[PDB]
C-alpha cells in the first residue's frame, strides 16, 4: 500500500473457549545483512579432539522465523493455567504474518555511521511448503520469538550441513547445495506485508499429567492372586510352589512392563559428594555413526533421570537451561547455580531410574552340580507390553520435531520432548534484496560491492491449541503449580531493576494425577 | 523383509502346475494303484503384467546429483549383453539409491 | 482356424487402373532357426588389410522379409510398359500378408533324417513400426523375394553392427544391444496369419524420361544474346568485348550449372585397352569416417558414368549387379561377360562425366608483368542455380532408403537409387519359438537343447503406385525398351532348359524424353 | 550457426534500457546543448520465463545407456556450487548427448 500507512496491528493475547485456547504473540525482530550477500561454503575438522565435530556446508545470506519454543506463544501465567487444570493439549493451527517492514542503509563515511531509511528497498519472503530444504527449526537451537513481548531480537542465519568425506572437512560427491534464490518468494517494500497459514496433522494429546499409582503394584492389596510361583527345591531337587499372597509385588505375576532405559551415570547436585576432578566427555554415553562417537543427550524416551526425594541426577538423560539468554560462543564454566535443571520424578512409577541398573537375569543352567547363576544389565530395549511417559514439555522448551524422512522409524516422538510430525510448520526464510554500490563500467564479473543495510518490522504468530479437560474423581486436593518463593528479593517472571527480564525455575507439565 | 522387498499380508498366490498322468499298457484289474506311465513333458508361455505405481522425484537440489550409468573402461565385451556364445552377462549388482534427499 | 483349411490364396498380379497400378506378388519362404535360438555377438577386426572392415555387433536368431528391390514386384513386361508409357512413378502404399504357415520338426536319428510336421509349433511375427532397431533393409544386401514367382526362398537371418571401438573388434561404452524378444509379437500355429499396412509417406516422383536438351544449349540458335563478353586487351592492356552470337554455346551467358561431381577413373570394357595387371582398391576414391578409409559406391548422385557410345567407364559410380544369384561368400573372380553393368548416358546433357575433370579456374592475378593462369579441378560440389539427374532405378535394383536420423541431411535422394524415406516399410521380422528337447531335472541354467524344426509359409505383398502420364508433342517417335535379340539360342526373362531363370540385361528407366 | 543453437529468422527482440538523463544546475539559456548531468544509476529485478518443449526418449535398447552423472574422485569442492569464498564453481562443460539412437 503505502509509506504513511501501518500494515498491521499489534496481537498479543489468550483466549480460552473451553476445548481451544488461541495464543498470539508479535514482537519486533531486526534483520542484519548475512555474510554481505552471498553464499559461502562452511566446513570444520576436528575440534576438541572428535571427529564427530568435524562437517561439511553451507551458510547462506537467509535469516529465519523459529518459534518452536513454548514460551515464545505462553505467558508464564497462562501456562501455570494450562498445567494446573488439563490432562492434555496439542497443536492444531497456525497462523504468522510479517508487517511493517522497515529498510534502513547505513553509511560510515568520515566515522559518522549515519542511518536513514531507504524507502524503495525489499525484503525477500517464503516458506518451504514442500519441505525440500535442510529443516534446522527443530534441532534445540537459539533465535526463536523471545519470552517477553517487549524484547526485540535478531533473526538467526540459517546454513545447514550436508555430507561430509569420512570424518573430515572434505565434501563426498552426494553432498547437495541448495541454492534458496532458487524458490519463488514475495517481495516486500515498506507498504507489503506478508501472511501464512499451516494446520498440524493430527498428533496425540501430550499427557500432563504424572501417574497416581505404580505400575507394579496394580493388584488390589486385599486379595490374592489364583497365580502360583516356583520358591525353592527340596533336599531332593523337587521343584516346590507357593501361592501369590495379598499386597506381596514383589511377587506377583505382572502384565505390564517399564519402558526401555540405557544406564546413564548419576551426579549429585547441592548436597552430596560427586568424584572430584573429573571430565565428563570421556565416560559419556555415545552411539556411532559413520566410524564417529556422538554423546546422545537426553538419550532415548523411556526413563527418569532423577528419583523423587533425591539430589542425584542421570545428567545426560536431563534437559538442562540457562536461567538466561548467553552470548554466542561462550566458553564460560557454568555452576549450578546459573541452571534451571529439569526433573522427570513424576513418572517414577512407570519410567526407570536412569542411573541404576535395569534388572537381572539367567546367565547359567542349573543342575544338581552347578547353582543357578543371574547377571544384571544396563541396557534394555523394546518388549512387548512395555508402557512409558514420554519426556515432559517445559515452558523454556521446544513444542515440535520433524520426524526424519527414511521409511522406516519407531515410535516418532523426540528424544527433547514435543510433538513428533511427518510435516511440521514449513520455515519461514527472509532476506534483504541486495541494492548495489556505484558501478560505472561493464564487467562480467559479478558485482560485490552494495549498500550496507539491514530491516526490521513486526511478526504475529497466532496458533490455535486443543485441550483435554481433566476429569478426576480424586477427593483430597492436587498439587498445583505454584508462585511460593520465602522472602522473595525480586518478582520471578517479572523485568528486574535493570529491565531484565528474569526466570528461576523450569516450569514443567505434569502436576494433575491420574490412576494408571 | 531382512532381504529386502515389500512384505505382504497376502502376496501373490502360488501357481502349481503338473503334467496329467498317463498309465501305461495295462491288461488285468488290480487294487493295488497303477505304476507304469508314460513319460512326458510340457512346454509353453507364461505371461505376466505387472503395474507399478511410482514417487515422482520431487528436489531443489542446485548441483547435479549421482546417476546410475553404463561406465566402464575399455570393454571387452558389452555388459547385461550376450557374450560370443550367447549367454547373458552381468558384471554388476545394481541397486536402487542414486537420487539424495535432505533428513 | 483350423489343420485342414488354408489362411490364404495366391496372388500375383497388376492391374492398371489409369493414374494407378498395383501390383501383388505372393511367394513361397522358408525359415531355417538361425543359431539355434540365440543371441550372438559376432565381431571382426581389420580384414583384408582394412580396418573399416572391423566391427562389433549381434547376430540374432530372427530372420526378416525383405521385398525392396523392384523385380520383386514387376515382370519384365510390367516394367516395360512402365517405362516405355510414363514420365514418373512414386508408391503408394503396402499390405503384407505372410499364411499358410507350416513347421516341420527334423529328426535325425540313426542317419535317417525324417521331417515330421509339428502341429502344435508357433512362428513368432512383428513389425518394428516406431523404427526403434537398427533397419537394415535398405542397403543393397541379398535375401529380397525372387524376381520369378515359382522361387522359394530362405530369410536372411537380422544381424546388425553396433559401435566398435577405434576401429578394432572391441565394443565402445555406448555400443548398444536390443533383444528383439522385446517387442510384442504375434504368434502363428498352422492355422493362423498375419497383416499388415502401410502408406507412404509423399515422396517426389521418379524421374523416367532423359533430357532432350543439352543444360548448355538452351538459348534460341538463331538470335544473338544482348550480353557481350570479355575476349581480350589490345597491345596497351585496354580490355575488348564482342558480342555473344547466335548459336555459339561455347560462350553464352548461362542461368543454370551441372550437378556435384567427384572425378572417378574410368575403365574400357570390351575394346579398348586398360593398364595390364592392376589392383583397383589402392587408388580407388575414399572418405573418411572415424579414422579409416572406406569406398563409397557408386559415389554421390549428380554425375553419368559412361558417355553414350563409348566403352569407358567410371566403374565406381556404377551399379553392378550379376546376371543371376550367386551363393554365400563367393570369392571367384568374375569378367565383364558374368555382369549386368548399368549405364547412365541418358543424363549426359544434365550430369558431369565422371572420368573427365570438372573444369577449370583462375589459379592467379594477372598484371603487366605475369599473365592469366587456369587450373582444373577434379571436385565440385554444390553451387546455387546447379540441376543435375538423380541416378535411375532399374528391374534388379532397389526400391527405397531409410534416410538416417540426425537431424541434418542435404537433399535425401540415396546413392544407389530410389526412394529416401523419413519412415519407411517397417521391417518385418520372423522366427520360429523354440521346442525344448527333453528336460529330466530342473537347473537354474538356461535350457540349451531344442528340437530342431524350420518352418516355410507364403507371403504376399501388395504395392500401389501412382504414375505420372507422358505428355509429349515430340512429332518423330521416341527409343523405347524393347525385346531385341539377334539369333537367340533362348528367350531372356524366362527359364531355361534347367528350370533356372535367365536374364541377360539391366533394365533401367529412361526411355522417354523431354525438352528441358 | 556455427556456434550451436536455434537460427532464428525472428529471434526474441532486443530489450534497451538507458537512464534518462537529469541536467544540472543550468542558469543561463544558450542554444548548445546542456553536457552537465546529475551523475545516477538504477538497478532492479529481471523475471525471464520460458517455456519448452520436449521430444520423449523412444528406445528399445536393453542394456543400460551413459548419463551424466556427478562423479569426482575425491572431491575438494563440491561442483557447481559457492566455494569457501562465495564464488560459483564450474569445473565442466555439459553438453547434451548422453543418449543413443540406431541411425
Amino acid at each position: 500500500d503505502g509509506v504513511g500507512n501501518a500494515s498491521g496491528d499489534w496481537h498479543c493475547d489468550s483466549t480460552w473457549m473451553g476445548d481451544r485456547v488461541v495464543t498470539k504473540s508479535t514482537r519486533t525482530w531486526v534483520l542484519p545483512s548475512y555474510n554481505n550477500h552471498q553464499y559461502r561454503e562452511i566446513k570444520s575438522g576436528s575440534v576438541d579432539g572428535s571427529n564427530a565435530n568435524a562437517y561439511f556446508g553451507y551458510s547462506t545470506p537467509w535469516g529465519y522465523f523459529d518459534f518452536n519454543r513454548f514460551h515464545s506463544h505462553w505467558s508464564p501465567r497462562d501456562w501455570q493455567r494450562l498445567i494446573n487444570n488439563y490432562w492434555g493439549f496439542r497443536p492444531r493451527s497456525l497462523r504468522v504474518k510479517i508487517f511493517n517492514i522497515q529498510v534502513k542503509e547505513v553509511t560510515v563515511q568520515d566515522s559518522t555511521t549515519t542511518i536513514a531509511n531507504n524507502l524503495t528497498s525489499t525484503v525477500q519472503v517464503f516458506t518451504d511448503d514442500d519441505y525440500q530444504l535442510p529443516y534446522v527449526v527443530g534441532n534445540g537451537t537459539e533465535g526463536c520469538l523471545p519470552a517477553f513481548p517487549p524484547q526485540v531480537f535478531t533473526l538467526p542465519q540459517y546454513g545447514y550441513a550436508t555430507l561430509n568425506r569420512d570424518n573430515t572437512e572434505n565434501p563426498t560427491e552426494r553432498s547437495s547445495f541448495f541454492c534458496l534464490e532458487y524458490f519463488p518468494s514475495k517481495m516486500l517494500r515498506t507498504g507489503n506485508n506478508f501472511e501464512f497459514t499451516y494446520n498440524f496433522e493430527e498428533v496425540p494429546f501430550h499427557s500432563s499429567f504424572a501417574p497416581s499409582q505404580n505400575l507394579f503394584k496394580l493388584a488390589n492389596p486385599l486379595v490374592d492372586q489364583y497365580l502360583y510361583r516356583f520358591v525353592s527345591t527340596n533336599n531332593t531337587g523337587g521343584v516346590q510352589f507357593n501361592k501369590n499372597l495379598a499386597g506381596r509385588y514383589a511377587n506377583t505375576y505382572k502384565n505390564w512392563f517399564p519402558g526401555p532405559m540405557g544406564r546413564t551415570q548419576g551426579w549429585n547436585l547441592g548436597s552430596g559428594v560427586n568424584r572430584a576432578s573429573v571430565s565428563a566427555f570421556a565416560t559419556t554415553n555415545r552411539m556411532e555413526l559413520e566410524g564417529a562417537s556422538y554423546q546422545v543427550p537426553p538419550q532415548p524416551n523411556g526413563m527418569t533421570n532423577n528419583l523423587q526425594g533425591s539430589n542425584t541426577y542421570a545428567l545426560e538423560n536431563t534437559m538442562i537451561f540457562n536461567s538466561q539468554p548467553a552470548n554466542p560462543g561462550t566458553t564460560a564454566t557454568y555452576l549450578e547455580g546459573n541452571m534451571l535443571i529439569t526433573s522427570e520424578s513424576e513418572t517414577q512409577p512407570v519410567n526407570r531410574v536412569a542411573y541404576n541398573v535395569g534388572g537381572q537375569m539367567a546367565t547359567n543352567n542349573q543342575s544338581s552340580t552347578t547353582a543357578p547363576a543371574t547377571g544384571t544389565y544396563n541396557l534394555q530395549e523394546i518388549v512387548p507390553g512395555s508402557v512409558w511417559m514420554e519426556r515432559d514439555v517445559y515452558l523454556q522448551g521446544p513444542i515440535w520435531a520433524k520426524i526424519p524422512e527414511t521409511g522406516a522409524h519407531f515410535h516418532p516422538s523426540p528424544a527433547m520432548g514435543g510433538f513428533g510430525l511427518k510435516h511440521p510448520p514449513p520455515m519461514m526464510l527472509i532476506k534483504n534484496t541486495p541494492v548495489p554500490g556505484n558501478i560505472t563500467s561493464f564487467s562480467d564479473v559479478p558485482v560485490s560491492s552494495f549498500i550496507t543495510q539491514y530491516s526490521t518490522g513486526q511478526v504475529t504468530v497466532e496458533m490455535e491449541w486443543e485441550l483435554k479437560k481433566e476429569n478426576s474423581k480424586r477427593w483430597n486436593p492436587e498439587i498445583q503449580y505454584t508462585n511460593n518463593y520465602n522472602d522473595p528479593q525480586f518478582v520471578d517472571f517479572a523485568p528486574d531493576s535493570t529491565g531484565e527480564y528474569r526466570t528461576t525455575r523450569p516450569i514443567g507439565t505434569r502436576y494433575l494425577t491420574r490412576p494408571l
